[PDB]
């Protein structure tokens, strides 16, 4: 992607200063304040993607102070899924529960894909819980997050088969020409 020169002045700065709390705040507060919308953006999409998880839960906290912050699925759904790459379950549970409280609506594949960072990570309550999210969403469930649980769920048949009768009752005819259990 694209990443401009005050956006990567800061993430280079955060990542300087990344145990140094002192400094840090300071930091923040001097340089991270004033960018615009696009340039803060940026440095979470960044930080994300590096999986710097701890400067990234900062720069959530700045954006949503920020004037033209309106909650969004995909902000959430970056910041979970980089969490649970890194292996911090419990923050990325309490996000989306965050996430929910606010009223958001996840397509598909967000559920889908918070659900296999759960299942990657070895918590498949928390993928259960996003998985039952997903059940009572507006939309109707598309078939890919239950191959996804089905296949993540063998090591404990009691979900799994909780989620394949799901499928089965929620698809009768699919479950009969394509089972995601396969």
């Amino acid at each position: 992607k694209l990443i401009g020169k005050e956006a990567l002045f800061v993430i280079l700065g955060l990542k300087r200063l990344k145990e140094d709390d002192e400094k840090l705040d300071k930091f923040i507060k001097t340089h991270v304040f004033r960018l615009l919308k696009l340039d803060m953006l940026a440095v979470i999409g960044e930080l994300e993607r590096q999986e710097e998880t701890a400067l990234a839960i900062k720069m959530f906290e700045v954006i949503q102070k920020q004037e033209w912050y309106q909650p969004d699925v995909f902000m959430y759904k970056d910041l979970i899924v980089s969490l649970a790459k890194s292996k911090r379950m419990d923050e990325a549970m309490a996000l989306w529960e965050k996430m929910k409280k606010e009223n958001l609506f996840p397509d598909s594949q967000t559920y889908t894909e918070v659900i296999r960072g759960f299942l990657r990570d070895g918590c498949p309550a928390d993928a259960m819980n996003v998985y039952e999210d997903m059940l009572k969403s507006p939309d109707p469930p598309e078939e890919l997050p239950f191959r996804v649980l089905l296949k993540g769920l063998l090591p404990h048949p009691l979900l799994r088969n909780k989620v394949k009768k799901d499928f089965e009752e929620l698809f009768p005819e699919k479950h009969a020409y394509d089972p995601p259990e396969e």
